[PDB]
């Protein structure tokens, strides 16, 4: 297909830390969440949102109009993360990602076609997690599929420092003359102050 | 009626920001700002997030779950500023403050005795602040009669003191940022020194601040 795959190993304990930290490495516009129920969904965007970042569950019991809001936040990128489910994820109204993550499997390839064909604007990706346990169920989901996916080993500790580090240098790029220099008074304070721990905290808050 | 109440002026469509700076400036431990309609405490409430504040809108659509979650928030000390109509801060779940708020002039003075006396906790005092326009000097004057007492006038917040306020604030938070968590990047703050650049910095603050 048009897409790339991995299969990503992760117990279930530290499988939304995995979930989090891949979002950092790779970090791209648009990330299509699926897992296996309303619950999930939204319990799984609770815990993004609480790591940083901008995750917003995608259910049935969700009325059309903060249905067609999310999908706002998520098509205008003030939503960087949609954690959904095969059914809320039906429709015309559901916008293209660049990252497909299945959190939990799919038992049918109609099922990891239908989610997977969610990624593309230009070709796009597509990662699986799994227990230690689930090895079977990704060879089954494999011969399903009539494809074979890499096993790409999770993102480092410091893999994931360095990924938020560089996307936190984007971000200072991006300030403005006209929101910064409200500040450079109290930067000179630093300055003049020169003690490194300052400036090395301010970074800890943000990073 | 012991403690303090104070009529600010706001400008015509500025009462968010002045508002936001009487919180900065106050850094009560909790307000309550008053509200005509839900889409008011809605609108100042995602208004007071943007500017940097802890705050949550308290109407009656609310599910009694939202509500004691809400309220939850608010005792604990998550949320910083409660924004509510007349009819949603109605209750005995409601908490004593430390400021009260009318983000305007109520709309009867009956309705403003009734806002006001949410505002003392034990140890602590507690304020009323008053916003208004310029059309409203008269306004004031009358929920003065109506009351009969006279509000403190006080001017807004100067700028300075405003930023001087975040500023505090926020070096505030980093006196807990264990020499463990910075460590990593002293370095390269001490190349920024080097390499003179004060811009960096102030856009590190710019998304701080
Ligand atoms: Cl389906
Ligand atoms: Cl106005």
């Amino acid at each position: 297909v048009t897409y790339e795959e991995e299969a990503v190993p992760a117990p279930v304990r530290g499988r939304l830390e995995v979930l989090s930290d891949l979002l950092y490495v790779a970090s791209p516009d648009r990330a299509m969440v699926f897992t296996r129920t309303k619950a999930e969904t939204e319990e799984i965007a609770q815990g993004l949102l609480r790591l940083g970042h901008p995750a917003q569950a995608l259910h049935g019991d969700l009325s059309q109009g903060e249905r067609e809001r999310v999908l706002g936040a998520f098509r205008q990128g003030e939503v960087r993360v949609l954690v959904a489910t095969d059914v809320a994820a039906r429709g015309l109204d559901i916008p293209q990602v660049d990252l497909v993550v299945h959190y939990r499997l799919p038992d049918r390839a109609e099922a990891y076609q239908h989610r997977s064909g969610r990624t593309g604007r230009a070709g796009g990706r597509v990662v699986l997690l799994y227990g230690p346990r689930e090895r079977r169920d990704v060879e089954a989901l494999e011969r399903a599929v009539g494809r074979r996916f890499k096993r790409v080993n999770p993102p480092t500790p410091e893999e994931v420092l360095e990924a938020k580090w560089r996307h936190l240098l984007a971000r200072l790029a991006r300030v403005p003359e006209k929101d910064y220099r409200l500040y450079q008074d109290f930067a000179g304070r630093l300055f003049a102050e020169g003690r490194v721990e300052v400036v090395a905290a301010l970074l800890a808050l943000l990073l």
